[PDB]
């Protein structure tokens, strides 16, 4: 009785199931780009409140932002207001804390676990943990948790067992990400491949070619979800990845990004 008609996909480049070349230029306005922020578009720096956002990151965004009529979102660990705090890009879609708070290109933001009873308890714990462990840091973010280890790598066991245990009791509702000197502990059920699968369902995402790039674990699970599209994934730096290309560093994505804009306008 009712029909599914299709209107031809404005996807115009697909990359296949293998290594890829970064391309010379991409048709910016069928592209949806993803990115996300540490590591990725800023360098990272020893505690996450010492990042340094060059002038050139929130011109670059915006370019793109304005090339591809729309179609760019940061897809961080951070919270969304952070994201604004560092590049004041205004209504720029995000996603933030992996995918537990997303905001839109309409501009409604939506979130998940924040004020949860749990993560009260889960923060107290950790923070006897981090009292009894001088060079840990305990970052709270909003609906997640972060405890980090870059300033104490010899406890990188007993994070890793607290955090374990701690999402352990509260199995149902919270998960683990582990990161570069860090773990994460977020609300259950959504991630970065999830937001980005989320952004690609909506304008002016929808039906586009999707890029991301990131350099973390949480990553993997963006490149998962821009592979299945036939899109584009660029791990930024070292280690093992699903991505189908690789840049050595943040300055080597950024002139990427510099050179898909230049051949565009
Ligand atoms: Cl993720
Ligand atoms: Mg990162």
């Amino acid at each position: 009785r009712t029909f599914a008609r299709r209107a031809r996909p404005p996807a115009a480049i697909l990359f296949s199931e293998s290594m890829q070349s970064i391309p010379l230029s991409l048709p910016l306005s069928r592209t949806a780009f993803f990115f996300d922020f540490d590591g990725t578009l800023v360098d990272l720096a020893p505690t996450p409140d010492a990042i340094q956002v060059p002038p050139d990151v929130p011109v670059l965004v915006d370019a793109l932002r304005q090339l591809s009529h729309g179609a760019v979102a940061i897809v961080s660990g951070r919270g969304i207001d952070s994201i604004d705090a560092y590049l004041n890009l205004p209504g720029l879609p995000v996603a933030g804390l992996h995918g537990a708070e997303r905001r839109d290109a309409n501009g409604d933001t939506q979130r998940i676990g924040f004020d949860d009873p749990r993560l009260l308890r889960i923060e107290r714990e950790l923070a006897a943990l981090v009292d009894r462990h001088p060079g840990m840091l305990l970052e709270i973010k909003g609906a997640a948790l972060a405890l980090h280890f870059r300033n104490a790598p010899e406890r990188e066991g007993v994070a890793r067992a607290a955090a374990e245990r701690l999402v352990a009791d509260y199995a149902d509702a919270y998960v683990l990400q582990p990161g570069k000197m860090v773990f994460e502990i977020k609300p259950k059920g959504v991630d970065k491949g999830r937001a980005v699968a989320a952004f690609l369902n909506e304008p002016p995402f929808a039906g586009r070619m999707p890029v991301f790039a990131g350099d973390d674990l949480t990553d993997e699970q963006g490149f998962a979800v821009a592979n299945a599209n036939g899109g584009l994934s660029i791990k930024v730096g070292a280690g093992d990845t699903t991505a189908r290309a690789r840049v050595d560093s943040v300055a080597a994505l950024r002139a990427q990004l510099a050179r898909w804009i230049a051949a565009g306008r």
